[PDB]
């Protein structure tokens, strides 16, 4: 198996389907990558899972993870793992941070503990986590952002991407066995996105992420930015849209050339009473489901829908049994994998344009 | 070590403090018993944890738990474990049940699976789970309830309690090593509570639970029922108030003779942005905490408060980091154990009446 080899098997318009080959296995694209957890079927399973680096840094700690054999041991998962850099928390926790060109220092804890992130430390932490795909250390620019703020943020992130590249290359075990992605920034501004894409391609990366979206901008604006930003990235390398998104977000992003996705929505929705189906999202707490004998989705092949009716899950949640939210979450994660499979099939068949139209017609009709 | 020996070391008014000795260890009373989970600060630790039998019946299943060594192996917990009977879910999931004198059958699942609970099956399941304290199979009577509904429900549960006793006694390994509690019902009605207490004492149990409360009645009504119901139970045996409660609920229930407690609130509050402190509950999402450098509670000895400021937890939750809710929950669980220790200390000193008054004055002033 090669270190990192992206092959495109078929194309339709801007959409692609293919595979990323790595030493720990193959990732079918377009891919959805769910967040991995500590260790406690196939049609609903992922090819790669994610480590939330900031969380792991604080609990139980990167060195403790490394001593127990890295995230593959911790998560009981021998296939590829992608770790984030911390660049999202640089934004989302900004009021607890002090930023400089060197990096981001977080406020001291009450026990004197203090955490810092930089291009060098983020790569080191991702190495200690045993990550197969390493993200450059960036700043997810806040939204909305003035052109001035967006530009200074993006320029600093491009300097951090060069430092991330060099740090990664300085560790022979990491450079020989893992891969490194650069992250495009530039907010919603075309010229800044172009400058960011130019800077990343000069450095050179194994894959390219579209950063700074899924920060509250809304689908129309997100699609608009993807319309001009994705063609700026190298065509023959993977494109990873960070944080996106709803099922219809994912379909339209694939239509605009995205190959990889992650999103908090399957788990956040599942714990808040929302399930994704081919007929759109459903709020299982609605009284219409109190005697609905059907599974959450009548096509879904996941383990939950083989066993559990809408009525059961509705009453579990109403009765305060946490099993209700677990089932919603497990179904949502599995539904996302079936969506990606239908997307990949349709591109391979040369019918992706028709799939996207049929998908949207049924998803938005809400005849659940 | 004895199978089950309850000793009262000190008394003040109706309040008691003492110990329950069992083969797997000692339970200090009044006790708070948190819900146990699958295995992944002694002053904040419990003496016993709980198995949610209905959940475990469905996942992963009672037989699967038993084959892997029971709940002590499943939860990585060698100390005592109490399991519920299913009688709460007989109520909270009633619309998915068919009830008869024999027991309670739940609606068939989409895979043909079907679960039933009865005095015999509940005791059998609790045996397979490896429970040290077994609850009789009851019905948590719905609230509110007519006197007629309350009476038929309680009379049926008293027949089920006799069957539970016989089933428990029919398994020599369970009868020699575990203990069995009867559950008082009768809703808010004094005469029915008396009939229930009488019926249970005739059968004879190791401990006695006050069932049918913490179902929405409100503290004034809950205290009123405890006022006459707890003195109906045998004085020299433990009294377990199921589902209670808020910190001030627990103090007042101890004042009325309760020895054991369980409550969903520490975890439900911690997942919904509410933390318990000596100055009352706080909603950590309030903007006052955005730059509050203090821990959740200034006295608390838990692991969270040694490390984490209100500001950090406030921003973690706002940023959607799941770690925020984990820290809130862990602090709430630990705070409950410190409350019980202070309660036990104060009774031992003969200063519980003054503790309760000081507790309430400070907790309700809300000067956090
Ligand atoms: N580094 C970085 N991460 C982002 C994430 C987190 C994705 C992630 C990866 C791996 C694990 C968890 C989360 C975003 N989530 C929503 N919008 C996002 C934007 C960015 C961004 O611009 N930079
Ligand atoms: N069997 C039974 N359980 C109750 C519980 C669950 C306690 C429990 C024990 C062990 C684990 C979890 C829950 C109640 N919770 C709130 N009110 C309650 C009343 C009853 C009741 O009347 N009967
Ligand atoms: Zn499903
Ligand atoms: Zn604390």
């Amino acid at each position: 198996r090669p270190r990192f080899s992206f092959s495109i098997a078929a194309r339709e318009g801007k959409a692609r389907t293919g595979t990323i080959e790595m030493k720990r296995g193959v990732i079918r694209t377009p891919a959805f990558m769910p967040v991995g957890t500590a260790a406690t079927v196939r049609a609903t399973g992922a090819d790669i899972i994610l480590g939330n680096t900031y969380h792991l840094m604080l609990r139980p700690g990167a060195e403790r993870i490394a001593k127990l054999g890295g995230l593959h041991s911790f998560m009981g998962w021998d296939r590829p793992i992608l770790t984030d850099s911390g660049g999202y928390q640089v934004m989302s926790l900004s009021s607890l941070t002090k930023q400089s060109e060197e990096g981001v220092t977080f406020k001291s804890h009450l026990d004197g503990s203090r955490h810092m992130l930089s291009p060098e430390r983020s790569i080191e932490i991702q190495h200690l986590l045993g990550s197969d795909i390493v993200m450059a250390f960036d700043e997810c620019t806040p939204y909305p952002a003035t052109p001035s703020r967006a530009a200074s943020s993006m320029e600093r992130s491009m300097r951090w991407a060069k430092r991330s590249r060099d740090a990664f290359d300085s560790r022979k075990e990491q450079a020989e066995n893992a891969a490194l992605f650069g992250i495009q920034q530039g907010s919603v501004f075309e010229n800044l996105r172009q400058q960011s894409a130019d800077a990343l391609a000069e450095i050179g990366f194994d894959g390219y992420a579209v950063g700074g979206l899924a920060v509250g901008e809304g689908q129309d604006e997100m699609f608009r930015v993807l319309d001009f930003s994705v063609p700026m990235l190298p065509d023959d390398k993977p494109h990873y849209l960070m944080g996106v998104g709803k099922p219809d977000d994912i379909v339209g992003a694939v239509e605009r050339g995205i190959d990889m996705f992650d999103c908090v929505l399957p788990t956040r929705s599942g714990r808040n009473g929302q399930a994704f189906t081919w007929d759109g999202p459903i709020n299982i707490r609605n009284a219409r489901f109190s005697e609905d004998l059907k599974p959450l989705d009548s096509e879904c092949h996941c383990a939950v829908c083989q066993k559990w009716s809408r009525a059961y899950i509705h009453h579990l949640i109403r009765a305060g049994e946490i099993l209700g939210a677990m089932l919603m979450t497990e179904h949502n994660i599995a539904f996302y994998q079936q969506l990606m499979q239908k997307i990949r099939d349709s591109i391979s068949e040369g019918r992706f344009s028709q799939f996207a139209q049929d998908f949207r017609a049924r998803y938005f009709a809400r005849n659940s």
